[PDB]
């Protein structure tokens, strides 16, 4: 005879980080719609970051980003066709820059979001960080309008907070987008509006900037008669919203306690 | 010291069957263009699988299916509103009547992909089987026309051969679509047309035995005026061709040196 209720072998059972999880579920939301993933660096040049999106230097809307500007020789940077890029190296701000990078790389029509690290020179509080994530998306082709932009976050939010979930869209500004704006949704649980992103119609310099690297890269334009959308949103808002989080400082805080409560969670 | 190249803790190492990952592979192509998967019952009522598909009693069409008939009391059938259905039994010969289901229970517009083990009755050789699988599609809604059904199919053959891939549609028939079509997709490495599947535009009478069904259980007719396509491929051949599997029998073998070879694949 055994004893049937005593502990077996203890095997390790793994599990995935909170971030791990609210990406995936806002890619798979995404997949849906046909968009696809791909990445980006985190060490990201001037030209990309800033420059190729609208964003000049001692321009007040640099300031809507605290760099943080780095240092040392040896380094390697690769552009988007494998090229040795120069200029001011940074820790990207956004994700932004990596929908110029895909633009270079590839033709319209397409559909893509791209999650990534960011960085940003900030005080870590119960509610800020000066490393999170965003989740960029970028959907470039001929007649691609704003009504497009609105139809894409309100399938988000449908499929974040269910059929009573409604969307919001103001006016904002952004270097990078004309019209511009910025979305909440609208959570029935929390009865309240969530500031999630910013977003609208890529901007005319934007496409510009993209096919003259491309000219100078020997490919030929592919954004002249197309137009678009982008948008833009954190993850750890989302994240800490969406699992009842406290403190955004618990994501890189590495406390396996914290860590260790999402193991169900998928 | 330590050998460091010696042979670790055995610890065991699992992996997934073929046809889970075709299957999760036709899924994905799939939910990249919006369509979500649902299952339906193994053991059917003869009115879904079918009766309600448009295919009669002593009609030449029921031949196009061996079917296995069960017997025994005690069984509870739950139809698509968890009501008590009625009919002989039997083992579905095709994922179709889950068309059927699924329309019953909810309105359109909407994009399903139902996967799914059926049974015909046949002699089991190296490219045969009695117990296999297929994957339905149906998508309804206002103004869905064949030129998407052949849509879908496009980016089918795209998703799974590359660029260099096309398909083909000629016409076929089957009781449950007008017009009907089997279609095939180019393979350029074996260079080689497959016959892949059927489908075509839900027939009229598919529609009406669907809101007859639902008026006979109190809900309101919801296919009046919409029109959908509809698709139904087999499983085993595609995986065949896929992981260059020679013997479909293979699949329910069981054989771990068989299973073992798929431990890789995603
Ligand atoms: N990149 C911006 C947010 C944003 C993203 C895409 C847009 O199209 C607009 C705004 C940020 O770092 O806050
Ligand atoms: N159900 C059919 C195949 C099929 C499926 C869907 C269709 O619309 C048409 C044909 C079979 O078992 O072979």
């Amino acid at each position: 005879r055994v004893d049937v209720s005593l502990p077996g072998a203890s095997l390790f059972s793994g599990g995935l980080h909170p971030i791990t999880l609210m990406e995936r579920e806002l890619v798979e939301i995404f997949r849906a719609l046909g968009y696809q993933a791909v990445e980006g660096p985190e060490v990201e040049s001037e030209f990309f970051n800033f420059d190729a999106l609208n964003i000049p230097e001692h321009h007040p809307a640099r300031d809507m980003w605290d760099t943080f500007w780095l240092t040392g020789e040896g380094f390697r940077l690769e552009g988007p066709l494998g090229e040795e890029v120069e200029g001011r190296l940074l820790l990207r701000t956004h994700t932004s820059p990596m929908q110029v990078r895909y633009m270079v790389a590839h033709t319209p029509p397409f559909r893509i979001v791209v999650p990534g690290r960011v960085f940003r020179f900030e005080q870590t509080d119960a509610t800020h960080e000066a490393v999170f994530h965003q989740l960029e998306g970028l959907v470039v082709g001929e007649g691609i309008a704003m009504a497009h932009l609105k139809g894409a976050i309100y399938e988000l939010a449908q499929a974040l907070f269910g059929p009573d979930s409604k969307v919001r869209f103001q006016p904002v500004y952004f270097p990078f987008v004309e019209p511009g704006a910025q979305f909440a949704v609208w959570w029935p649980e929390g009865g309240k509006w969530l500031e999630l992103g910013g977003a609208g119609m890529v901007h005319p310099k934007v496409f510009q900037a993209v096919d003259a690297y491309r000219e100078r890269l020997g490919l030929p334009p592919a954004y002249r008669g197309v137009t678009g959308f982008a948008f833009g949103l954190g993850v750890e808002r989302l994240a800490m919203l969406r699992y009842g989080i406290p403190d955004i400082r618990y994501f890189f805080g590495g406390r396996l306690k914290f860590l260790e409560q999402f193991k169900g969670v998928l």
